[PDB]
């Protein structure tokens, strides 16, 4: 009859439909550990709260569902800050449950109390709030969850004082509410939908560009019905990429990064339909080399701030990307008489094919194994059954170069935050999600980036998570080392040389299979063996440093 | 050639379609003032920055558009804080432009530099930001507008460093963007709309409650259509009242407070459609006193946090209220199978009118003018051409008891901030935008409340503003004095008596028409008089302090 | 045995030895009004929270002590923000007690509850905190007072949830701490002090300048002794001026502002002892206009950031300004051989006098009363027995030129916030402090500035506070009309016309003495009268607007 506040937290999460938590133990949050123990709710405990946070993100991104991070007071929270800020810029839905000092003995210079965690999380969350009463728990947890899931998606900080968590209340007294929130999003007004549809019908070279908000709602089947009736090519930023994985092969434009050299071939797009993709790092900023200044733009985004923020656009809609896609598939259904778009699809296909073949031709692997070739080795293993997690600068923009012509189940790369090393936690969490859906996760990170959360090879072994960490090891902080040469001068490389350490040796110590390879065939075989067993694996890949990825030259 | 920084602000402001500004001069923001002079943009300078801010609220609330406040650095910003906070809770679209310390001479103990205005506004604005370059002025102003205008509506702070406002850049060299925002709001997915309408037709005692967002979109025409086909009674909070004035009297429940008396007749609502109406102060929180616990709630709100925050709901939709009404009215043109809804309208009408007569039965005027009698002198004077601004606690609680059966063009009362003294600023700015149409504005304020921004008669006189101020005088801070008596005891009154000044004299010293009143007819002559004229009118009214409103009880 | 939290607040305030509170009533803080009324502790209830806030500062500033401000939740707090912001920059000790939403019913959209008040006050307070338990009140109240009273003095916000105040505890169980905090500030290291005196002895034309922190510790006899033994000329800024009032007039250098000419009189100070004076708006900024580069500087300040913030200095001491003056006095009391500065002092006295008369010779009042003439009339009513509070920009820039070489009991003015209208609240609270002091308070304010808190005439009459409200009336915003001519064009003035309202009529309408005067004959008669009458009085003074006050030369 008497239950702890920590019980209420878990019961509300049970009701909300959560089946996994990612975290690190603390006395302050043990009531939640105890309650999860009782209801068989697995907490995937890590070796760093940053890894736990990133794992909640990874789980959310690869699962298209809610992520839950569980951290303790003080350092527990501060260690989760990078995942918080990363989820913020990436529009990913994570509930960050955090402990704090007890309200009784507030301002007593005590263990793990003393820092305004709500004030700290404020600038980088949709909502950050501290619970003031134990009976408020179910309603406030449910409130926090609604905030995170609705467009635009984002992180929420729920601060649960040790006080409030240890408190015992009569269970029959406080009501645990249901998650009452519509799964379908808000659609555009039929007038703007009639307009956007009209504007794209009379169009010589139209393109769709998908963003993160497309993957959250993940309304794939509707995207098919819409793309089939209209026959319009679809591009995406890294986060939208996997949404193209189910499109008929002809209208798969790939990553928006290659809407770039459309300038030399007349191919400057006529009308661009942006669906949750923002103006910034991912779409060539305002520099307009990706989204051409002379194109008419139709932008759909949950936040009006994003509506033509860097370039003057034509039609500015504010609705949910998911509902918007649904509204487009619904209208496009009976309107089944659409213009001839055979030879714009071929152009988009052929221009991306060009840039690809062009780089393959300039890629030599004599004396040193080329990053491009090691990228093609992973690429040959990429279908809907595989999630790919990208980390590590030079690593990921070489990886980006092969990623457009395969159909990944998921693809989790860096957002605007671009925090080197977020990939390990992300991939761990993604592997937990992919286990339910019968899929495999592969992290592709740099030698420098992996050392951020290298202790997570332990967690992979302890929890038996079959993640294959692939390390592009060019003995350095790659992209930065290039900046020191290309931007400063040839012999001005300081603090970027990382010429020490056997990474497979580290993985071997934590009990995970370590491979160090240095050639195409050996790496190809190592990866094949890694996939072949259901066990965590490190593949230390000795790779070339000197070559320059095309993205860097821009 | 060269144009100033503030010169850019004003140009970007007119392309937005705004026609007025409310402010106070600062030598930090004269750059705006001068650019405004030669575009014939009227800056209505008040006598207190607080007043200007509330006037920006009024303007935006009265004419359902965007309001603009324009304050000087340091002290100018901090004086606008209450307006900003009020706007935040009331969900009203206002663009607060503030000057600040020049980036040159930053951190130098300078004149009006050295305070973090953005940090101060961030907890109470949808967006708070400081412009770093002069060329950024247009894209960020237009951005701030987009933020202020989308659902849910709310205030935005744009900090313009005096530095940035003075720097001249080539007039051709930076584009001045159009405001591209769909105006038509996003609407619920049809499946939810079906779920809603199916439950609505199933209901035996259905009800609709309107909140601020209905008034911000002001789709009176679509609402009427929807209300007609279905024949469901409609209620509202103070902010959603204007939106009942254009509907058939048969389906007009009035203010939500009237839903209180219903449980005493086994006539408690069966199902309630909350359109932008939040669970909180105005809807009786989660007590189940207005919105019954046994009733099945459908809630439509732009903020997912609001979806069942204090009470379990049956269906929760995140979509724009204005778009939702549009959809509900549209789904209506093909239904044509709705119940008579006449005998429930009978019940709703009977209960409302019954409550009204019940107060008239209790109210005596034999020794002092009953606030309710004095309130009626205003009621038979209220139509679609009057805008009523309510301030003062005891004043507005009594004044509401009549407002349900009359129908104003504008009704602006307190929100959650409950800030006594906002009424004058709100009223002043309501007169503009009542000058915009042909409507005339009446303010009904308490004797203590008016002292807050009493120096605004100087503005009313200077700027030829026909506003009538009805000072409800009970010689005290009424409701607070009632608190002291009812909550602690009869002889426990302190700091709540106000038995001194001649307010109607005060206004006359500023050169405005000042009146007096003892009883019912005494006031009619003063009211019909000053209303017959077309200029600033200050009326004083001696009124009984003793009587407790029905809203006070409970 | 059972007492409320509000009672705990009051008993703690009493034990700290506070005698007055300044505020505006709300039901959220009534428990504090009830306790105060029980212990005979006056709450000066005003007509605006800003006036209550400012009165708390004025009390603190005029009486060299703590000022306590009492405001209610929501609107009450937001209205006190400008005072908080002002006390911040002016380094004035004010405890701001605010009510807020109850902790039970957090996040309920309830009345006056939903603004993060601590987050708002955070940028502009030494400390801002929200009480979480009723038992914590005494220790937290006392903690706040320590924070405010210690160098550098500043404002503090204690947020007191309605919940926590209404709550009842066994009075026997909670202890009420003493205010144990030393009255003596920390003095410099002897090696630092000796090298300061080693420089002062071995220097040719040395000068002392005082700041805010010098009035906060208000050490007259120690400073008096130090200046007697050393014979060094002493200046000060606006807040420091009142400390010169007790020195030998041969040392009284007046306002450091007079120090411009030393640059072009060849006698620029060869050494400057900055005692709390800050490198900013008060002291020629960073440029050597008031503080020459050629001068070697010894600076004392509680804040190390201030130590040569914008200039190079020879010695930087973090210590209490009052404690230092004591170390200066004590050590210098043995040194019986301080070099004579009679020659240097004579030069200084005669340069301040040369400045004075050169202003006096012109400025003829042959048509209108040159504000200099209006200021000199006030001057012959100024001595140790009078506190002069000052407002209005164009107003004060004349008054400063006459204040130098007449000795006020207190001289309160604008700090770095420079907010117009702060003067009324300030004088209202100062008068309270001056009434126990036996002094008389005169407020000299501009015509626009007075409109801010014009209802406070009701306060002056209700509370019977015989403040004299002088209005220097030039029917305009003066300095901001000035700027519009001088920096734009003589025909480019908009939004500064205040040619309206007999300000003296409104004050008379609130039941105080009302006078309008124009010439020295009419004026010094209205003044002489309003003085002899021990009652609140308003002296409206029609004045020339055209004349430039000399402090503007660049
Ligand atoms: C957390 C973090 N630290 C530092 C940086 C700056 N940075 C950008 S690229 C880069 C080099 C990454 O090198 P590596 O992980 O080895 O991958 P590589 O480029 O060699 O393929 C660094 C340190 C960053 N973006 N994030
Ligand atoms: C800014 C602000 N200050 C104080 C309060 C507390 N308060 C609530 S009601 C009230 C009385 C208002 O009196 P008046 O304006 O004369 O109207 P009346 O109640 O007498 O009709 C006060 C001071 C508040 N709600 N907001
Ligand atoms: C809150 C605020 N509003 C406006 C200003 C800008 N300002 C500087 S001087 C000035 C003139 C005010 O002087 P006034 O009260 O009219 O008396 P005067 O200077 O003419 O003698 C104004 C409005 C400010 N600093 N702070
Ligand atoms: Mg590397
Ligand atoms: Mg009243
Ligand atoms: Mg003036």
């Amino acid at each position: 009859a008497m239950i702890t506040g920590g019980e209420l937290v878990v019961r509300t999460l049970i009701k909300a439909g959560v089946e996994h938590l990612f975290g690190l133990h603390g006395s302050h949050i043990d009531t939640i550990f105890q309650a999860c123990l009782d209801h068989d709710v697995p907490i995937i405990d890590t070796r760093h709260e940053a890894a736990a946070g990133h794992a909640a993100e990874g789980y959310a991104r690869a699962g298209a569902k809610l992520g839950v991070a569980l951290v303790t007071a003080g350092g527990g929270f501060t260690n989760a800050v990078t995942p918080i800020a990363n989820a913020w810029l990436d529009r990913t839905p994570v509930l960050f449950l955090t402990g704090s000092g007890a309200l009784r003995d507030d301002e007593t210079n005590t263990l793990q109390a003393g820092i305004d965690q709500v004030a700290m999380a404020a600038p980088i969350t949709k909502w950050a709030h501290r619970v003031m009463a134990t009976e408020h728990i179910p309603r406030l947890v449910m409130q926090a969850i609604r905030a995170a899931l609705s467009a635009p998606r984002g992180p929420v900080l729920l601060d649960l004082p040790w006080d409030i968590l240890m408190n015992q209340i009569d269970e029959d007294s406080v009501i645990i509410p249901d998650l009452v929130l519509s799964a379908h999003g808000a659609r555009p007004d039929p007038a703007d939908l009639d307009q956007a549809l009209a504007l794209l019908r009379k169009a010589e070279r139209p393109v769709i560009v998908l963003g993160s908000e497309a993957s959250r709602t993940a309304r794939k089947t509707a995207l098919s019905a819409f793309v089939a009736a209209t026959g319009v090519p679809v591009f995406a930023d890294y986060e939208g990429l996997s949404m193209l994985s189910g499109l008929p092969d002809a209208m798969r434009g790939g990553l928006v990064q290659n809407l770039y050299s459309f300038a030399k071939a007349d191919a400057a797009p006529d009308l661009v339909l942006m669906l949750g993709a923002r103006f910034g790092l991912n779409t060539g900023h305002g520099s307009g080399q990706l989204i051409p200044h002379s194109a008419q733009v139709i932008q759909v985004d949950p936040d009006a701030c994003e509506l033509g923020r860097l370039q003057g656009i034509a039609l500015g809609i504010v609705a949910d990307v998911g509902g918007t896609i649904e509204a487009l598939a619904q209208a496009t259904a009976q309107d089944a008489a659409w213009p001839d778009r055979g030879d714009w699809c071929a152009k988009v296909t052929d221009l991306a094919q060009e840039r690809y073949a062009s780089i393959a031709a300039k890629s030599s692997s004599e004396h040193a194994l080329h990053p491009f070739h090691a990228s093609q080795v992973i690429a040959k293993h990429v279908d809907a059954g595989v999630t790919v997690v990208a980390d590590g600068a030079l690593t990921y923009l070489w990886l980006s170069e092969v990623m457009s012509r395969v159909k990944p189940g998921g693809f989790l790369c860096h957002g605007y935050l671009g925090s080197m090393g977020v990939g390990f936690g992300t991939a761990l969490g993604a592997q937990v999600a992919d286990l339910e859906a019968g899929r495999r996760t592969i992290l592709v990170t740099g030698d420098g980036s992996v050392g951020y959360s290298i202790g997570e090879f332990d967690t992979l072994v302890r929890k038996q998570l079959p993640l294959i960490v692939i390390i592009m090891n060019n003995q350095s902080w790659g992209a930065t080392l290039h900046f020191q040469q290309l931007a400063v001068g040839p012999n001005r490389v300081t603090g970027t040389r990382l010429e020490n350490g056997s990474y497979h040796g580290v993985a071997a110590a934590f009990g995970a299979d370590g491979y160090h390879v240095d050639s195409v065939e050996s790496f190809s075989a190592a990866l094949a063996q890694a996939l072949a067993h259901n066990r965590p694996a490190c593949i230390n890949v000795a790779v070339a440093l000197d070559p320059i990825p095309p993205e860097e030259l821009i």
